[PDB]
């Protein structure tokens, strides 16, 4: 909610692992970049405008590389039995603003999955399609870093998908959460990368 | 590795949720309490005496209350293809010392599941067995709080299982990791409790 600056690549923690994204093995996951969740920042205020610039930039590189683009999004007016224990933590869920943000709207060839849990693997065909297409690297962007981003990355790593969390193309509740996720990713589950390194 | 004292319940973060454990719904998961993972501590030194004492007592409590006791254990000499990306972070995995530490030796009714990933739900009967017995509450003790324990709780949560992480019956790489895990759990995934509240 309160304005902060996306960390600079030199401030990212060091990686344990020496992975490298290859476009035949890769998918770009654009995680929960719905207007409902970006509303909780001030759009005009950091980290939003840099966030929206680097994801648009990276998506653009994906179509060029024919790296698939998958959008995840939570559906409005969820069945309380289907939302289950998130309600205990987040209320009854979103009713409005379900679409992707304007400057990241999906164009024709992209894919949109309905997202039921922190992890984008739960109850989606993401894993099976990635197995089918022989893609085993997941490049992750969006919000929020220490919740959905972190959980998707943990799931990916455990299902043998190399997750690449893009440090400067995610945002979070706070610079502290933001820095905390990247430290956690770099130390236990994957690779923290940058738009320029990518 | 380095010695530290288990935090006191009065410093625990406060629960967002108001779950309470019910016998006919719960399972005790003694998570990864193998000789090999404890040897990374000094066993004579804190937090290990307290951890073993608090797990022994809670496990005895669980047998009186008729709550199944499930151990997880990693197997030795893992097939590098099955170990998959873990090897990048921790090497080829353990070779010996695969048995539960002496003081927590499984007894008659107990079940042991073989563990392949941070989450005790990956590649195991645990979710299936919890469905058939209609048990949707998981009490989680063991090590390491910020890795497998947290990963198991998040999966639980997403699979609609309520996780109860006993804050004084876990341990971690550090007291900082320990406290941060309880904070995350209570903030995003489930209930942090204590041996005495429990």
């Amino acid at each position: 909610i309160a304005s902060y600056s996306i960390p600079l690549a030199e401030t990212f923690p060091k990686n344990k692992v020496h992975w490298h994204v290859q476009a035949d093995r890769a998918v770009l996951l654009i995680h929960d970049m719905q207007k409902y969740f970006i509303n909780f920042f001030d759009h005009s205020q950091a980290p939003v405008p840099e966030l929206l610039a680097n994801i648009s930039e990276l998506k653009s590189l994906a179509r060029q590389a024919n790296i698939p683009v998958v959008y995840t999004a939570q559906p409005p007016n969820q069945d309380p039995i289907e939302r289950a224990l998130l309600t205990d933590f987040w209320g009854t869920g979103l009713t409005k603003d379900t679409e992707i943000v304007s400057e990241l709207s999906p164009e024709d060839g992209d894919i949109q999955y309905t997202k039921w849990r922190y992890s984008a693997f739960k109850k989606t065909p993401l894993l099976e399609r990635m197995k089918e297409t022989q893609r085993d690297q997941l490049i992750i962007v969006g919000v929020y870093a220490h919740i959905g981003i972190l959980s998707t990355a943990l799931d990916a790593f455990m299902l043998d998908i190399q997750p690449f969390v893009v440090g400067d193309a995610v945002a979070d509740f706070s610079l502290e959460d933001h820095h905390h996720t990247l430290k956690y990713i770099t130390e236990r589950v994957g690779c923290v990368t940058s738009l320029e390194a990518l």
